Formats: C-alpha cells, sequence, structure tokens
C-alpha cells in the first residue's frame, strides 16, 4: 500500500528531495540539521519505500491553533488526492491535541483551500509568536549568543 | 523599588497601554484575549504600581533559540537602561530553559543591538516554524475550523 505516518530521522533525505525543488522555486529553506531538530513536526507519505509527500504541523497550544506548513507532493504523484490525505491526517491529529483550528500561509491554491472549508483571516488572527514575522523590507534578524 | 517579574493576568491592561501606541505607530496587533493566551511568555517592569515596560519570549526548544518580541518601554521612562534590564532578564531566563540564543526581528536600534553582542543572520537561521512567515505581498492567511 501507501503509508501516511509521523516522520522519523531516516526520512530526512527523502523530505529534502521533496522540498529542495520547492526551495529553488522560491516557495520555501531547510538545512538537514534544521530538519533533524523539527522532525517530530513532520508527517510523510511513503509509496514502495519512496517519500512522495510531507507536511509539517506547528502547534500553538494555548491559542488552540496550528499552522500546516511545508506541504509537498512528489511531482510524479500529483492528482491522486495526496494533499487531501495529508490535510485530513493533520485535521485528525490536531483535534487529538486539543487544537481546533489549522491555518496556512499561502500564495497558491485558493480554490482548493476554499473547497476544504478554509476561510481568509487578517494578520491579527496569527498567534502572537507568529506576529513579529508576518509584519516583516529594511527588516533585520539579529541573534545573540547566550 | 522597581520590579522586573514574569507577567500575570492582572497586568494585561498595563501591557495593552504600553503596546497600543506602538500598534498605532505601525510597529506591532494584540487583542486582550490574545494577551490572555500568551501571558506566560511576558515579562514586565512595574514602578509604583505602573507597568512601565514589557517584553515577550518565544522559545524554540529543540532549536535552542528564543525570540524576544513585543519589547516596549513607557515613553516617560526611557533613557534609564530599562531595555537592557529586560534583555539581561531574558538572557538569564532563556539560559535556565536550555536555550543558548536569542533573536529579534527589528527595523529599529541597530547600534544598540550590536552593542549588546547581537549579530545579523539570514532568514535560513529562523526556526522552521517561523520560516513560513518571514517569506510572507499577494500572501494570504487561511484558517480551517476543525
Amino acid at each position: 500500500a501507501e503509508q501516511v505516518r509521523q516522520a522519523g530521522i531516516d526520512d530526512i533525505g527523502g523530505i529534502l528531495e521533496l522540498i529542495h525543488p520547492l526551495e529553488e522555486q522560491g516557495i520555501l529553506r531547510r538545512s538537514r540539521e534544521q530538519l533533524e531538530q523539527e522532525i517530530g513536526k513532520f508527517t510523510i507519505i511513503e509509496k514502495d519505500g519512496l517519500i512522495i509527500g510531507c507536511a509539517a504541523l506547528y502547534p500553538y497550544s494555548e491559542e488552540r491553533k496550528a499552522e500546516m506548513a511545508c506541504v509537498a507532493i512528489h511531482p510524479d504523484y500529483r492528482d491522486g488526492n495526496r494533499g487531501l490525505l495529508l490535510l485530513n491526517y493533520m485535521k485528525h491529529r490536531s483535534k487529538s491535541e486539543n487544537i481546533n483550528q489549522i491555518f496556512v500561509l499561502t500564495t497558491h491554491s485558493l480554490h482548493w483551500f476554499r473547497e476544504q472549508g478554509f476561510y481568509e483571516v487578517g494578520v491579527d488572527y496569527l498567534p502572537g509568536a507568529k506576529q513579529g514575522l508576518y509584519n516583516f523590507r529594511k527588516s533585520k534578524i539579529l541573534a545573540l549568543d547566550l
């Protein structure tokens, strides 16, 4: 069959392959170490040992929201409802962690999202952590070693 | 004296007053309910019962980073090293939660940040959750009721 399951460390290589062409295309970038650190957030689809889909879920526990991000379907495996498969799996998983909304940040696929019952919200809806970033031009990221 | 301490629910009103003029100024917006949901992330400064400073810390546990955001000093209480007070308190607090870097997203105060040992990083440095947002124009936020 075809498996939808939470990702593990042996899946990083396969996730990277799905994501890399998205990064070149200006869509997403994730280093391997970054993926190692977040792996728990990722779900994939495996077909005959090939990773043909992934998606990440970032919970905002106290706001009871979660962002579904980094959703990729293998180019040879589109038009097989695989996006929907990941979403329904995400829906079901969020529900079981006391989360009652999923949100996405997208420039692509409005018709499809609307068709799933997604509605558009303003930046104020974003959980406070995710607010500093939506309102990003002359905007610098600064880090401090503790 | 003047107290630096983690915030509580009775501090929301006072935080809102510090933040509201920042929101009008295009800098930050936080509803009361949003602040109720995130209150645990906030630190304030209280002087004679007046909230004269606040700052939020958003931990990225597995990446061992945390974003310091929503930093406000009462307009009548500037040039009293209160920004530094909050930062050092944040530094100390992050350290004790196994976090070894603080980052900020800013358009303001480069000289000051550099002076504290902050250095500039690229968007790839951001913890994956915070990546979907930095790379935000024709970019929509969509929500789904589970």
